[PDB]
């Protein structure tokens, strides 16, 4: 069973959603050479309890020891905020996911840090665009498949492969339900969309190969070829006749409804 | 099959679009209780003819004896000028094309004449927007049938029907082309859109029930139930990243592409 | 592969359609008590001859020898007409299909032959029910499973099963083409419907146990228990919006199309 | 406008009616179950071609592909003689019109096949009732509307209803001449009788209601509702005194003149 919010729900994601789309709004300022990646999560940390009186997902989420993830250059996902510093040339995932009174909120995006290589803000670029793409063709009716495919198709065309075992998926009182939202695959294939349900995009596309790998930490995947790997995600709402982003940025230009 | 117009075929069809808007904005002025329908048949014919220095499609097609159709109230479609006078609360459609050095630009347009009765000012509002949410889900790589669920979604959920034997229709130098333009449907089927494409928006949305009954005279099409009915129409290109509305007046808010 | 008609073959599907229901309408007025299902096959085989100027498509099809099947009380289907005649209480289900110009048309329907026991009576209307519920889900984007499912659940929840060893089928230039069209099963399996696509819909509800076997003839089927059966069938095309009801005979109350 | 026969003219309307009246009387002999209407239509060739030196008026008129009209039971006219064999319990009407030297006799009677039901041995009577009514109110002065309102009247007391699209004609040295004799209508009205007229009285009767359809052949018309239709024809001269009906039988009571 995949969940349909009511509408009063759908309001407190729309809270929850907003919430967590200001704290990437916020942390934006702090990010160049020589922060480090738990300073960005202490901050975010802060921020989230402090100040938007909520509460960080991730925060012991299955074992998970801080409050956000930030995966740097070949890093695919969850990497774990420690004391490294950021590096002139990095690319950064900042992975945040708020709850605000039991709703969830769940967004991240990409961050170039000074000068990087070009192939590099390509990369992240082009992901992004895939994300807007599966989020496009989002609607009562639609299936799963049709977002694999689309974004699958624009990164090929761009050189660049998918990754096949993070995913997607539902979310609402609970961070991951059903369904789970791969971000390749073939269209008219996997399940239905129906108004009211909710769930993120949040595809992860590697420069070179799509095998991954998980390090010691048990957390941290990277790419098994070590090139690099950029995420962006947002969570979906499934409306009457289209989407809704509930985590849009104000710096984001693309729009908020169908 | 269906046409692809040319970069020189676009300006041309802009051309002719704008002055099939035109028409509709000049007429606007004219509209009033006591005018009769064929009065301002006479108005646009010579608006068009001696003024645009262009073609009133409509005269003589398929034996059609007038320039411009005129729809009152329960008349779906097609209506013949004539020397009924307008009276007050009527909703009046105006329906136009014209042809400029052999390029055709269609639209229509509703009328509220004089004091209107709030289920016809709703019926007239729900089509508008029915209308522009059709227009809204064009561009390269959507299908038909996306315009069709679209509209007739917005239709029914707000308690109207959608006339089913009467449609959009591919437009260029010739007045009716392929594609058929449904304004009722699934997503995903129909053919697919591309950059290039110029067809008709022009959904008809009834009242009551959706069934339509042809008078003797062999055009003018009522509701079955003799209940309201309404309709809007644009012509629209497919554009690299969306749609244009060629016949988009100064009057909208709606707009122009995406 | 599952053929999807043209326009014109649907006009002539349409035709085809028209004229296997009004063999049922017209076979009506014949049956009582007393009538032979041989003089009813001969009335049918005349007026689709001689009147409609049409074919009998069972004639000779795998060897059946006549021109209509007629399935009596605990005769599941493939009835052969012969010398018995028709008792009061019986049902009949005369099962119908016409070779129009190549294009076929399949519909059958239960008669009740003058006073019936109660329990006949409701055998044939939960029977009908269902057909028509069967009918009611197709559409485009629907899924065979879904029509079978809700065939299943309303003719069990009633206290009655479902026929599993025959089914309804693609029917067009050909009598029996794929898909198979089960009436039982799940929502959301077998493959996806499309505009275009037509196929009967015409499941086999018995009184009390599901299953069946063949008699020594090699074609009249029986409940296995010796309880009563009944069936309704009637031709289907998938339409842009979702059914219309190709042999919908005048005496019915059900909406021709969605 | 119609024309008036000379007394030469008349006399050989005579001769051909006799010889009309005599085909009829030849043919009874043969009518009996099993043998076919082609048959009786060749019997009936030979004997007016070899035996009366005249022609049979109905062989390729406008196409008619026979020498003689025969309508079965439901069938309400022009019944193109084929292989079916006449089944006991039908009711035929055999249409004869022979053309001796260029004047045509139009005549058809009733016959009962076998054994047959009650109700209609009963139409066919009334049929023959209305025709000789319709025959009696036949002199100069009388209007041809007298006509289809006694048989309108008698028919309808008796429950049963006249067809409307076929009529009763002129006839003399050509098969179909003005006027059109209507079967129903209101007494004073239409043309006025004037001595030397010479028309038939057809009458075609059903047993429910009054609307023909037509068989895919172009010729066969039958009963809407397929219920029994009955017709009886005579050509009437108009007299001096009264009526003279040209092509009565010897098994005829009804007096042959006013
Ligand atoms: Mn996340
Ligand atoms: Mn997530
Ligand atoms: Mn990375
Ligand atoms: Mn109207
Ligand atoms: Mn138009
Ligand atoms: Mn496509
Ligand atoms: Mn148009
Ligand atoms: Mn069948
Ligand atoms: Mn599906
Ligand atoms: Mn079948
Ligand atoms: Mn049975
Ligand atoms: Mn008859
Ligand atoms: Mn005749
Ligand atoms: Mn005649």
């Amino acid at each position: 069973n995949v969940t349909i919010k009511t509408p009063d729900d759908i309001e407190k994601m729309r809270i929850a959603g907003r919430l967590a789309a200001e704290v990437l709004e916020m942390i934006g300022e702090h990010i160049k050479p020589g922060v480090t990646t738990e300073e960005l999560d202490r901050i975010c940390h802060d921020y989230i309890v402090n100040e938007q009186k909520a509460i960080p997902a991730p925060l012991n989420y299955k074992g998970f020891p801080k409050s956000i993830c930030t995966s740097i250059n070949h890093v695919v996902c969850h990497g774990i905020p420690n004391e490294k510093p950021l590096k002139e040339g990095d690319i950064l995932n900042v992975d945040i996911t708020v709850i605000k009174d039991g709703y969830h909120g769940d967004t991240s995006k990409m961050f170039l840090v000074g000068k990087t290589p070009e192939w590099a803000d390509r990369l992240c670029q082009i992901t992004q665009e895939c994300m807007y793409k599966g989020i496009s063709v989002v609607r009562p009716g639609a299936h799963l498949g049709d977002i694999g495919e689309i974004i699958q198709k624009h990164a090929e065309k761009n050189g660049f492969s998918v990754v096949r075992e993070y995913c997607g998926h539902g979310i609402g009182k609970v961070f991951h339900e059903e369904p789970q939202v791969l971000h390749y695959g073939r269209a008219g294939t996997g399940i239905e969309l129906k108004e009211g349900m909710i769930f993120t995009i949040e595809p992860m596309i590697n420069q070179g190969r799509p095998e991954t790998r998980l390090l010691g930490d048990g957390w941290t995947a990277i790419t098994k070829d070590r090139k690099l790997s950029a995420q962006w995600e947002h969570t979906v709402l499934v409306t009457a006749d289209g989407y809704e982003i509930l985590t849009l940025r104000n710096d984001e230009t693309f729009p908020r409804t169908s």
